[PDB]
């Protein structure tokens, strides 16, 4: 393998984590592949849930829990401190809020959460690499409560950065904002990709295409297929009581990513930086509920 840019993985990985019993464990979770057999039913559908009361309480609480557990996770950022350590955080944090890491097992991924770093665009493994001073890297969490998961993800700043990396962080934010914001019913999912390329390819970026937002509610990915770039032919129009989310990853060079032996590493081909943001976002009756922000502080954490 000819690596794109300047990252390595840092092995041996710890053993896998285990959760304890008493937490609620998704179906992939004891697969030996980590298939999510209700997801598969689903394979090729394009229909899309119309979320219930009691679906919509209940994606209420787990989103707000995974927040919290993006916290835990910002508030350990800094030079020196490994991704493992970050996970074996993030996994504690998830057990104390009686959940199951959704990232665990599924399809065999070995950690609680993902952290990608500078080239890589989405799910790096948690490894024995510190963060080097100028490092951006993203966390994304995903929680499983009572049947329902809730996924988001922030890229942070590891001590000072260059100029580039908060452009590209900026304007990744500011892509997820401009999407989120035209989130209402009646319009089409694909007119998202739309609105992120158009503020991406103005200030330079490009928009990865091998990565889409989402529906997310009793599973982990379903309809709909939620695309990030523009001129796409994403199928559906948002109603009230669609969940799902939109999770950008912009790149400071091309779009192309490759992915790394590990089978999760997605990296830019070009070897420069990539960030992303993401929320979990219910259509409500006049625009849309942003399910996963913070109740507490105005700011994405690079912001703060
Ligand atoms: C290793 S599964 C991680 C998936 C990621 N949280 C997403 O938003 O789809
Ligand atoms: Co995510
Ligand atoms: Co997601
Ligand atoms: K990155």
């Amino acid at each position: 393998y000819r690596y794109t840019g300047k990252l390595r993985p840092h092995y041996p990985l710890m053993p896998t984590r285990p959760v304890p019993s008493y937490i609620q464990r998704p179906d992939y979770a004891d697969h030996p592949l980590g298939m999510s057999e209700s997801e598969q039913a689903l394979k090729g559908t394009s229909q899309i849930k119309l979320l219930s009361s009691e679906d919509i309480e209940g994606m209420r609480l787990v989103c707000r829990l995974a927040r919290e557990v993006l916290d835990v996770a910002a508030g350990m950022i800094k030079p020196g401190v490994t991704t493992e350590e970050i996970d074996h955080a993030v996994h504690l944090a998830c057990i104390a809020r009686n959940c199951y890491p959704s990232p665990l097992n599924y399809y065999n991924f070995p950690k609680s959460c993902c952290t990608s770093v500078n080239e890589v665009i989405c799910h790096g493994i948690p490894d024995r690499r510190p963060l080097q001073e100028g490092d951006i890297v993203n966390v994304d969490i995903t929680l499983y409560r009572n049947g329902y998961h809730g996924d988001l993800n922030e890229t942070f700043f590891v001590g000072e950065v260059d100029d580039g990396a908060r452009k590209l962080v900026q304007t990744t934010y500011e892509c997820l904002m401009q999407a989120i914001d035209a989130v209402k019913p009646g319009v089409r999912y694909r007119e998202l990709g739309n609105i992120i390329q158009k503020h991406a390819q103005a200030n330079g970026f490009s928009v990865v295409r091998s990565y889409c937002g989402h529906g997310i509610h009793k599973l982990f990915h379903t309809a709909p297929n939620v695309p990030h770039y523009a001129k796409n032919k994403a199928v559906g129009v948002m109603k009230s009581g669609h969940v799902f989310t939109i999770e950008p990853m912009i790149c400071e060079g091309g779009w192309q990513d490759e992915t790394w032996p590990d089978g999760w590493t997605a990296v830019t081909r070009d070897g420069k930086r990539s960030a992303q943001f993401e929320h979990t976002l219910l259509v409500t009756d006049t625009g849309c509920e942003i399910l996963t922000r913070r109740l507490d502080s105005a700011r994405p954490h690079f912001m703060s």
